[PDB]
């Protein structure tokens, strides 16, 4: 029928709960499901928590060494783990905490942002100079990806999480030269084949970083452009509730709600 219908069934079919916002742009009209409700971060805090790691530091600042150790690995850390014992830079860790969804990397990048103890507040303060007062990161990883669904805690809305996005790549909340930074790890990103990547097609560009955690929890948070240039900004985020804690994240869910979205942004009727 029509699309609030479409992403109704997708509920019904996954067992899931979904959110959907794309802004409005000069020729286009929002999207938007369940956008004002409150959903899991997970690892999609690690896009803007880079943005606040690079806004409240000069470029030089990513070639600092930070070491750490094994006792600091607690949670899935691919790039981390193998720099345990030689430490990784600022920039290394940006990269590892955006590319390869790097957990311990976004850990270290929240201490370094805001101190041991308070690194998520400091976070969260990043968002609330952005205008997002909604978002809120009250735990690290791996906690942080474990809250029951309803617990505010850790969660943002996508509504909120993309426009704290499209400022960030589309508007003015960095200076070039940082920007272009996130961008190139946003689009260099090894996680998000099976999502909002794969609901549009491959002369649309797109930069993303997912999230996934318990209950079913699978997020995608991208920045696409269309073949001429024209971009538009993806938030998708999901729940699969109903069977616990250790619920099945569903990465067709999301790759399906993109693929309505690229359905109405790119077909000119």
């Amino acid at each position: 029928m029509d699309l609030a219908d479409r992403f109704a069934e997708l509920e019904r079919r996954y067992d899931a709960r979904l959110g959907v916002y794309v802004p409005a742009t000069g020729t286009t009209a929002a999207i938007e499901y369940r956008a004002d409700e409150r959903f899991a971060f997970c690892s999609t805090f690690k896009a803007p928590l880079v943005a606040a790691v690079l806004h409240q530091n000069p470029l030089t600042h990513l070639d600092k060494l930070i070491t750490y150790t094994s006792d600091d690995i607690r949670s899935i850390s691919p790039v981390a783990q193998q720099h345990v014992q030689t430490g990784m830079t600022i920039g290394q860790l940006c990269d590892a905490a955006i590319r390869y969804s790097d957990g311990t990397a976004a850990n270290l990048l929240l201490a370094d942002l805001g101190g041991p103890g308070g690194g998520t507040a400091a976070f969260t303060g990043y968002l609330r100079s952005l205008g997002d007062t909604v978002s809120r990161l009250d735990a690290e990883e791996p906690e942080l990806n474990r809250d029951p669904p309803g617990d505010e805690r850790d969660t943002t809305t996508p509504h909120a999480i993309a426009l704290v996005l499209q400022q960030l790549v589309l508007g003015n909340a960095l200076p070039p030269d940082k920007r272009a930074l996130l961008t190139d790890w946003m689009a260099r990103n090894t996680t998000g084949a099976k999502r909002i990547r794969a609901g549009f097609p491959a002369d649309w560009k797109v930069i993303d970083k997912t999230g996934t955690g318990d209950y079913g929890r699978a997020n995608d948070i991208a920045v696409v452009w269309s073949p001429t240039g024209v971009p538009y900004v993806v938030a998708v985020m999901s729940d699969r509730a109903g069977g616990g804690y250790d619920a099945e994240p569903r990465e067709a869910l999301l790759a399906e709600a993109a693929t309505c979205v690229a359905g109405v942004l790119a077909l000119e009727h």
